[PDB]
């Protein structure tokens, strides 16, 4: 069971998005403000706020596990990265041609992956500053991110229907996974690092395997888009979260459809499990963020205080406290 603590309005111009840091300590926020904030969960104190940006910063992530440092990801030419410690700007990023959407980092903290719209993902080093790989292989918008464990692979998602599995270390394409009819969501790795799971907006989730870029699975259900999909830290599940309101769990071995997760008013924006794999968490555009039981399908809790849609919800690496994103530019602690 979760409750409100109190309330706090992170800005007032719209809000991009929400990260918070390994234990729990920490969460970050972006917004239409030009700036990032940096907010901690106990105290609630903005400790630090990230100026310098010449426009809205939309992609945010901590150097979790680490989380010593900050890049932010704006709709500019730009990519800053920052320290936790302190508020200052370290390094610059130039050299995107359009606005950059989403980034992610590697392993041991190597250096930063970008995923921006102009068509083009780039590898930029960080304790030297180089970009030092141009990954061009897609046609459209990257707007997803993920890397393997060893970060050996990075894959990248795109509004052109497609997936292609860059190698961090040739910087060229390993395969490319073809298969959906429609822009693709999210995708992310499995703990095993050889099942990708795709999401897309033709109703369908499909399931490939890493080694080759074969497409094991295709999953079926959804009546409408597909807004988000993810495993869970056992990889033993599948989670998928769809425009068509409903929410669906699948099996990672089996591939049938274990339960539906129902009682939306309203389109399902994000999805999650908690670290240890029982129970699962949904924001949505209704009134919501809900939380469900995996395996039953029912509905444990839905708790509420947002004044309008959720485009962010996520637990912390204990499943310790919850942390919403909000379109009402409010970000709100749920312990």
């Amino acid at each position: 069971t979760f409750y409100l603590f109190k309330v706090l309005k992170a800005h007032i111009l719209p809000l991009t998005n929400v990260a918070l840091n390994k234990s729990g300590s920490c969460f970050i926020t972006g917004s239409y403000d030009r700036t990032c904030k940096l907010w901690d969960t106990a105290s609630g104190e903005e400790l630090n706020t990230l100026e310098g940006h010449r426009n809205v910063v939309y992609a945010i992530a901590f150097n979790n596990p680490y989380g010593d440092k900050i890049a932010t990801g704006s709709f500019d030419k730009t990519c800053k990265l920052w320290s936790v410690e302190t508020g200052k700007c370290y390094h610059t990023f130039r050299g995107h041609t359009a606005e950059i959407v989403c980034l992610s980092f590697n392993p041991q903290s190597t250096l930063v992956a970008t995923g921006s719209m102009d068509t083009t993902a780039k590898l930029w080093d960080i304790q030297n500053g180089e970009e030092v790989y141009t990954l061009r292989g897609h046609s459209a918008e990257i707007i997803s991110l993920s890397f393997n464990t060893s970060g050996d692979r990075i894959i990248t998602g795109s509004f052109d229907h497609t997936v292609v599995v860059w190698d961090a270390d040739t910087g060229r394409k390993v395969n490319i996974l073809i298969g959906h009819c429609a822009e693709i969501s999210s995708a992310s790795f499995n703990w095993d690092c050889s099942l990708i799971l795709t999401g897309s907006m033709d109703k369908t989730c499909k399931l490939w395997d890493a080694t080759n870029g074969k497409c094991v699975a295709t999953l079926t259900g959804h009546d409408d888009e597909i807004l988000d999909s993810c495993f869970d830290y056992t990889g033993k599940l599948i989670a998928t979260a769809s425009a068509d309101g409903t929410a669906r769990i699948f099996s990672a071995a089996t591939r049938k459809c274990i339960a539906k997760l129902e009682g939306h008013e309203g389109e399902i924006s994000k999805i999650s499990f908690n670290p240890q794999g029982n129970h699962l968490l949904t924001g949505s555009s209704d009134k919501t963020a809900r939380i469900w039981d995996a395996q039953t399908g029912q509905c444990l809790q839905v708790l509420e205080g947002h004044t309008d849609e959720i485009f962010s919800c996520a637990f912390n690496y204990k499943g310790n406290i919850v942390i919403t994103g909000s379109k009402d530019n409010t970000c709100r602690i749920w312990r």
